[PDB]
DNA sequence: ATATCGATAT
DNA sequence: ATATCGATAT
DNA sequence: ATATCGATAT
DNA sequence: ATATCGATAT
């Protein structure tokens, strides 16, 4: 087998709904990789533990398929 | 210990160097990661055997690295 | 360490 | 797999 | 890309 | 066994 990826934090998931939400809002654009990961970080920072819990479900899940496959990973 | 980082290819190597060059050009700019990438590799293609040598040792080096500091890599 | 945001190379 | 280009969080 | 590993064909 | 191809993992 192969390295299994890392785990993905409730962030890294966060991260993706941002781009999500800034795909709509301005689908033309390029990112500015700089400037968007300082805006979705600042909206992270005021989010609620209940917005937020979507966010750490996935990356619940994300740890277990991560634990899972790296039971048989042999390097 | 912990993991050794990866190995840098002769092309990562590249790339800070085409950032600098980026900087000196264009000191203000934020960097547009899409545009910045696909501009690296297009300069990567065009550039001489001479100046391509130069990050082929370096990263010949960097293989050295990290064979010899997975050496003492336990997982 | 490793992941996200994009594109790319080794 | 892993790294670069920047900033960031787990 | 590339180094390494396995299956196959000889 | 060995030469080759081409998948696998990095
Ligand atoms: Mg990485």
């Amino acid at each position: 087998g192969s390295k299994p990826r890392g785990k993905m934090s409730s962030y890294a998931f966060f991260v993706q709904t941002c781009r999500e939400e800034h795909k709509k809002k301005h689908p033309d654009a390029s990112v500015n990789f700089s400037e968007f990961s300082k805006k979705c970080s600042e909206r992270w920072k005021t989010m609620s533990a209940k917005e937020k819990g979507k966010f750490e479900d996935m990356a619940k899940a994300d740890k277990a398929r991560y634990e899972r496959e790296m039971k048989t990973y042999i390097p």
